[PDB]
């Protein structure tokens, strides 16, 4: 895999960044993981998902490099958003978010599956430290 690099614009919530990448604007949904819903319709927000937005927040607005990386699977979903690995200053806010009980680790998605161990690894340890959605 290939990291690239790009601009925050905005953070939208816990799993969808806004970024400008090769020129042009562009939103992004975090690879694997899946958050407490802080988006939506009649839902009242999530319980943490305020918390994993804020995480999310703060690690791209704080950076001074943001880079993108697209697995080897499908790169958009259905509506149109980038479906990649996001870099803040070389850490990666999937796994930040895992390691850090913000997040679950996902179901695989069309192929995109080159950091799953890794995220997988982070989300016991979590459970295991009963942090945030494991407390």
């Amino acid at each position: 895999l290939h990291k690239e690099p790009a601009t925050l614009i905005k953070a939208i919530d816990g799993d969808t960044v806004k970024l400008m990448y090769k020129g042009q604007p562009m939103v992004f949904r975090l690879l694997l993981v899946d958050i407490p819903e802080t988006k939506h319709p009649k839902k009242g927000v999530e319980k943490y998902g305020p918390e994993a937005s804020a995480f999310t927040k703060k690690m791209v607005e704080n950076a001074k490099k943001i880079e993108v990386e697209f697995d080897k699977g499908q790169r958009t979903d259905k509506y149109g958003r980038g479906l990649a690995y996001i870099y803040a200053d070389g850490k990666m806010v999937n796994e930040a978010l895992v390691r850090q009980g913000l997040a679950k680790v996902a179901y695989v998605y069309k192929g995109n599956n080159t950091h799953e161990q890794l995220l997988r690894k982070a989300e016991a340890q979590a459970k295991k430290e009963k942090l945030n959605i494991w407390s």
